[PDB]
């Protein structure tokens, strides 16, 4: 099946816990894969305008590890629940992708999760202004705008709303698109 196939592709890029013990400032993100209408999509958040860090920008759910977290995956799952109401029984964590090094002292670990078909997002308005889906195939032929810095524009055909996707978020999205969709019969 489509889901069987996705998970088998993702498994081959799993680094697991290899870089998890290093002495960084530690954050995790969850990349949430949703099946709709015969196709895979990624779920994104728009950050609330009131936050200190990057108000109004597009990102994956996530945040800073805390002493309660059993491991780095736990951080991503805690944060996803708090931000958009995703419960643990509604997600299968499939792998841990390459971590992102920033600012000389910080390591951000991305996890890919398959989302239950009955999940409906309940955004916490203190953290998240909006939630939207993008088909995964979009990231193979995106609409690119140079700010020089590459920025993607995605227009939701349901309501005509345009979102800007950039930085680490845009990089991770293209990576997941390549892993799952490259080299497939039609
Ligand atoms: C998409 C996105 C989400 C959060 C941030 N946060 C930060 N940006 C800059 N410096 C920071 N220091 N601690 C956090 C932090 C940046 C981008
Ligand atoms: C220095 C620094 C530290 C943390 C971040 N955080 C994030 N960066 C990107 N997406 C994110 N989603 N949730 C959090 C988060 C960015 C920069
Ligand atoms: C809540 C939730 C629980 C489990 C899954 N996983 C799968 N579901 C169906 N087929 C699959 N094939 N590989 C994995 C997989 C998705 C969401």
């Amino acid at each position: 099946s489509m889901l069987d196939d996705a998970k088998a592709r993702l498994r081959k890029y799993d680094i697991g816990g290899k870089y998890s013990h290093l002495p960084y400032n530690k954050y995790s993100v969850l990349l949430p894969l949703v099946a709709k209408e015969g196709k895979l999509h990624l779920l994104f958040t728009v950050r609330s305008e009131k936050l200190r860090r990057a108000p109004g920008e597009v990102c994956f759910p996530g945040g800073k590890r805390d002493p309660t977290d059993m491991d780095d995956a736990a951080t991503a799952l805690r944060e996803a629940q708090e931000e958009v109401g995703l419960r643990p029984h509604q997600v299968e964590v499939v792998c841990c992708l390459v971590p992102c090094l920033i600012d000389t002292d910080t390591l951000i670990t991305p996890f890919v999760g398959l989302i239950d078909h009955n999940f409906q997002a309940q955004p916490n308005p203190a953290e998240v202004k909006d939630v939207f889906l993008v088909p995964l195939a979009y990231f193979l032929h995106p609409q690119v705008h140079d700010q020089i810095n590459h920025i993607f524009e995605y227009t939701n055909p349901e309501d005509g709303v345009t979102y800007q996707i950039k930085g680490m978020t845009a990089n991770l999205a293209v990576l997941v698109a390549f892993i799952i969709l490259e080299k497939k019969p039609t």
